[PDB]
DNA sequence: CCTCGAGGG
């Protein structure tokens, strides 16, 4: 009757969630059917032979973050010999972020193991005894600046050969000077990044002929302008032996990032015939990518990262061979100019769909080039310094992001040959301009336009009229004696979504917003309280938006909401958000003025009670959110008439109980009833317990998150800390 | 390998 696994939550697939519960011991709670137990981030510092005896059938166990090394502000975990042996079908185990110095004894059933961020500094053949079914082993971060050790962690030669089935090995951030010797040949991937492996040769990868991904990056770093502690490389560059990767016939992925690579050598990729991913970021290949020939035979290369390579830029002719290339990252390279030659050799690549060009300080750009490519779907030029022509965004659609640039004026010529663009972002520029229908002529196909965080003045009624396919327009956070603000809206014939959120609404703001197409309007963070206080002037401000379905009036300083104003909102309205206003009183029967309303959000107001009316017949209301108010009481039968009521959020209020007289029969059709963060009074007779237990599947966090506000020793603790059914 | 140089897995 009480949920079975207090103080934890039962979740469907045999999962018992005991996360973040301040537990100091493994809970005891039949348990013969639980197969998964998560105990993430509790306070368990000691583990004992008998601690898992009741969970003999566990397959998955997460003990992450129970006894962190430092860490935080220092913990050592003790584990008895037979602790995990009681679970002889245990398949997965996470011991990461625990102060253990040796790996515990484990059952041979184990398949996945994490020992990351512990204090295990030695792995020998004894450490992993009998893990012959192990496929996954992670142990990162046991000897770096956040989890320091003296010297390095040692993996002895052949220590892991017993792991006959090991496909996955990660040993990052462990101060390794060399790749461990005689690693299991079954390895399909090996991560040894961010150690001190300054030298690499075919010897170091001897017999790893089953590798699909190898990460040897960050082993020779340059620590100039490194935010966190960095160990500067002893040499000019990662020393790479030409034949190192030659035998890696199945290598699909290779990352050589942050290796201080000054040149590329085609030898490296010679034997890599299924190489689909290559990461070359954070090196010094600026000149190299401008001239090299290494790319000439990488014909299966799908993804390529060239980001943050330091010293007129032109991608080398070798790029023309990358006919499988789908994605190219060129962030943070820094080139002043983007021209017709800069990216020339990418133009005929059959399936190049994504191009990252962030943070390059580009101040002159012939964007026209992006109309010549074969299948560009996304070009990110955000955070550059583009100021003009050359001399809702999802869209996940030919898309271009020009946000955080230097546009002050938009000129139609900057968009020549970009006529195929369906999504554009000019957000976070400094565009102060009278928009008037003469800015985006070539953008004939533009459906989504983000002009947020700019300084547009929108008095002109011809605004955006040259965008015939415009469906979604974001004018959020816009800062403005002729024309009228927002007058253009009615003339945008296919506009479905519009945001005018957090704007500067001045005297001659159009008293009417009109449309036949707008279905969603975000009018958040404006002054609708101040506007509706000006009498009849704005009484019908939204009425002209025919077919309007969703309206957001959050953060509009609404202190009152008269029936006049609700009645003159479009009768089509299905969703209305009044979140974070100052509503103290509200006749709930006034909701009958919103016939088709289904979702109502009134959170962050000061409705001290649900007392003033009832949910009217025969409303179609489905979701009511009245959280973070100050509700201290509700009238019986309040929710009774809302036939279609499914979700109601009463959380973060001041309810001393939750009574069934409120809902009646509809309490059993409720999919969600959220009553957390109410100061419930947990006397020994309290009736709310049996009620919540009746709809327990439908109240989130009931097991431990629904807590008492009184009496004093129960203050801040769950309604199940003591059994309240006793009295 | 991936997401948002460290962390995840
Ligand atoms: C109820 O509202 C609270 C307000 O903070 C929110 O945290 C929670 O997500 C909501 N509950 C549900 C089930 O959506």
């Amino acid at each position: 009757t009480l949920p079975a696994f207090l103080p934890c939550e039962l979740k469907p697939h045999g999962l018992v969630d005991c996360n973040w519960l301040f537990l100091k011991s493994v809970p005891r709670f039949s348990c013969s059917n639980i197969t998964r137990l998560s105990l993430i981030s509790n306070r368990i510092h000691h583990l004992h032979n008998s601690d898992f005896v009741h969970l003999s059938n566990l397959r998955q166990l997460n003990l992450k973050w129970n006894c962190p090394p430092t860490g935080l502000s220092s913990c050592h975990m003790t584990i008895e010999p037979r602790t995990f042996l009681a679970m002889r079908t245990l398949e997965e185990l996470n011991l990461s972020y625990n102060g253990i110095t040796t790996v515990p004894r484990l059952p041979s059933s184990l398949v996945n193991l994490s020992l990351s961020h512990t204090n295990i500094l030695v792995l020998d053949a004894n450490s992993l005894a009998g893990l012959y079914s192990l496929r996954v082993l992670f142990m990162d971060g046991n000897c770096y600046y956040k989890n320091p050790c003296t010297g390095a962690v040692k993996v002895t030669p052949g220590a892991l050969l017993g792991l006959s089935q090991l496909t996955h090995l990660s040993l990052k951030y462990n101060n390794l000077t060399k790749v461990p010797r005689q690693l299991p040949p079954s390895l399909e991937y090996l991560l040894v990044s961010y150690n001190l492996i300054v030298k690499l040769g075919p010897e170091d990868l001897a017999q790893l002929t089953s590798l699909r991904v190898l990460d040897v990056g960050g082993n020779c770093r340059r620590c100039d302008h490194a935010p966190n502690p960095c160990i500067e490389c002893g040499q000019k560059s990662l020393h790479l032996h030409p034949e190192t990767f030659h035998h890696l016939s199945h290598l699909e992925g290779l990352v050589l990032k942050d290796s201080s690579l000054h040149t590329l050598n085609s030898s490296w990729f010679q034997g890599l015939v299924q190489l689909s991913v290559l990461d070359l970021s954070e090196n010094f290949l600026y000149e190299s990518i401008t001239h090299t020939n290494a790319f000439q035979n990488l014909t299966r290369l799908r993804k390529l990262n060239l980001s943050f390579n330091y010293r007129r830029l032109h991608l080398a002719s070798s790029f023309k061979n990358l006919v499988s290339l789908q994605e190219l990252n060129m962030n943070g390279i820094f080139f002043r100019l983007l021209n017709k030659y800069t990216l020339r050799w990418l133009a005929d690549l059959p399936k190049l769909h994504t191009l990252h060009l962030q943070m390059n300080f580009i101040n002159q750009a012939q964007l026209s080039i992006f109309g010549t490519f074969r299948a560009l779907r996304f070009v990110d030029l955000s955070d550059n310094r583009i100021s003009g022509p050359s001399t809702m965004d999802r869209c996940k659609k030919f898309t271009m992001d020009l946000s955080r640039n230097n546009l002050v004026t938009i000129k139609p010529e900057m968009f020549v040959q970009l006529s195929r663009l369906q999504c554009l972002s000019l957000s976070h520029n400094s565009i102060a301009q009278a928009v008037n229908g003469s800015q985006f002529l070539p953008l004939t196909n533009l459906q989504v336009l983000d002009l947020s965080h700019n300084k547009l003045d929108l008095y002109h009624w011809k605004s955006f009229s040259e965008l015939p396919q415009l469906q979604a327009l974001d004018l959020s956070y816009n800062s403005q004696g002729i024309g009228h603000q927002f007058s253009f809206v009615t003339h945008l014939s296919m506009l479905q979504s519009l945001s005018l959120a957090h704007n500067d609404i001045h005297t001659r703001v159009s008293s009417h917003l009109n449309s036949n197409s707008v279905r969603f309007l975000d009018f958040s963070g404006n002054g609708m309280g101040r506007m509706w206080d000006e009498g009849g002037l704005y009484l019908h401000f939204f009425q002209g938006l025919s077919g309007l379905l969703k309206l957001d009036l959050s953060q509009n300083n609404l202190h009152i909401l008269r029936p006049q104003n609700l009645d003159n909102l479009p009768k089509s309205l299905k969703l209305l958000s009044l979140r974070d206003n100052y509503l103290s009183f509200f006749n709930w029967t006034s909701l009958s003025f919103l016939p088709n309303l289904e979702v109502l959000d009134l959170a962050g107001n000061q409705l001290k009670a649900l007392t003033q009316g009832t949910l009217p017949n025969g409303t179609l209301l489905q979701k009511l959110d009245v959280s973070s108010n100050s509700i201290v009481s509700v009238v019986p039968a309040f929710f009774a008439l809302a036939v279609e009521l499914k979700e109601v959020n009463l959380s973060h209020n001041i309810l001393k109980t939750v009574d069934r007289s409120w809902f009646g029969p509809i309490v059993m059709q409720l999919t969600v009833l959220d009553v957390r963060s109410n100061p419930l009074h947990c006397a020994c007779g309290a009736a709310f317990v049996d009620l919540l237990l009746e709809v327990q599947t439908k109240v989130p966090g009931l097991a431990n998150g629904v807590k008492c506000g009184s009496p004093g020793q129960l203050q801040g603790r769950s309604i199940f800390a003591q059994d309240l059914r006793l009295c």
